[PDB]
């Protein structure tokens, strides 16, 4: 399907992963001419923290009103599709590689980055949609998702060279109606200096959380999700459909994403985070699931607090294997190796699991897919 000579998957290779803001812009109006304007509603999802959660929590608010709906993310986890979930599902193999393969034949498709030819796809799935949900990549100002037409931006938090510049690129972007989640200070009042210049209407969501977003959340058990994500997609929501006065909290189905609390299988749970909050989840499901101190696969980025994640996870946690990456904003090992010394913890390398033995595979997007790959392997 994927696979073969002229299939997406070889195509995606000669893209190697890892700079021209007028390429995509270019390459974007050629795709109208040669295929169309999209008709859909187009929600950019835009910040640090909470991406995933706000714009799917979103994306099944508006299905719940049959509308179809296009959410579109990055990176994924453990296969390519999970980027496109579409009318309720992840994209089906065989309707992605029939979009690369209408795409493919043109010469603006050859010169797509990676990202940029999965914002394509994204565009060319969701062409008889009602809405699509943007995620942005880290393009910054100059994101390939920047250049589609706008709806409405959804400004989850944004955290981290200075956190100025960083809320900088993220929000120069920001067209004529925008939902801000609550924000550092120096971030709102950026924003709002932004929204102010540009004459753009600036929705601020109240740091505060309803009745109803709390008791789906404790009836649902989704404690690994902030609820403050659920009351941005919410005003989300109301600000796209202010005619509708329905109670949507009531059969909104419980949350779930692709590598975040995820049973690989009987003795592995595997998670693409690294926050206190979903530390904390974590830790909750390690109790119910297996009830006992199992083994955590590990490593983390220089910009985490490791201390506090793994002090928080300590009290489930028997035994750590580091997760060696070379990989560069990866922490120092033997930074790593003091944390858990400071904690009590014992470590070693990460080489195989055994089947005796349960473990949680957590840290990040790379963690989890690099562990996925050996483990795949065998």
């Amino acid at each position: 399907p994927l696979n073969g000579l002229n299939g997406l998957k070889a195509f995606l290779e000669t893209k190697p992963k890892e700079f021209d803001p007028s390429r995509f812009i270019q390459i974007y109006k050629d795709f109208k001419n040669a295929f169309f304007e999209i008709q859909a509603k187009v929600i950019h999802v835009v910040g640090t923290n909470g991406k995933g959660s706000t714009g799917r929590f979103l994306t099944l608010l508006l299905a719940d009103q049959n509308f179809k709906v296009l959410h579109f993310t990055s990176p994924h986890v453990f296969e390519f599709r999970e980027r496109f979930f579409l009318n309720g599902s992840v994209v089906g193999e065989s309707v992605l590689e029939n979009a690369h393969q209408q795409l493919q034949s043109h010469a603006f498709s050859s010169a797509c980055s990676y990202f940029e030819y999965a914002t394509l796809l994204a565009v060319m799935l969701a062409k008889d949609c009602d809405y699509l949900v943007l995620e942005a990549g880290l393009g910054g100002e100059f994101d390939s998702t920047n250049a589609l037409k706008k709806t409405l931006s959804v400004f989850t938090p944004i955290d981290y060279d200075s956190l100025e510049s960083i809320a900088q690129t993220k929000l120069k972007a920001m067209g004529s109606l925008s939902i801000i989640a609550p924000q550092q200070e120096l971030v709102l009042n950026a924003a709002q200096k932004i929204a102010k210049e540009k004459h753009a209407k600036l929705i601020v969501v109240q740091n505060e959380i309803s009745k109803g977003v709390r008791d789906y959340i404790e009836r649902y058990h989704l404690a690994r999700f902030l609820a403050m994500n659920l009351e941005v997609a919410l005003k989300a929501f109301e600000t796209l459909l202010p005619c509708n006065k329905q109670e949507v909290l009531k059969n909104l189905k419980p949350l779930n994403l692709i590598g975040r609390c995820e049973l690989l299988s009987p003795n592995i749970l595997i998670d693409v985070g690294h926050n206190p909050h979903s530390a904390k989840a974590l830790k909750e499901e390690i109790k119910r699931i297996f009830n006992a101190k199992i083994i955590l696969i590990y490593n983390c980025y220089q910009d985490k607090d490791a201390f506090l994640v793994l002090e928080i996870l300590k009290p489930v946690i028997k035994k750590v294997l580091i997760l060696e990456l070379h990989e560069e904003r990866v922490i120092k090992l033997e930074k790593l190796k003091g944390i858990l010394e400071t904690l009590g913890l014992e470590y070693a390398l990460f080489e195989d699991v055994e089947e005796n033995e349960n473990y949680l595979v957590y840290g990040s997007f790379l963690v989890a897919n690099a562990f996925y790959k050996r483990y795949q392997e065998k």
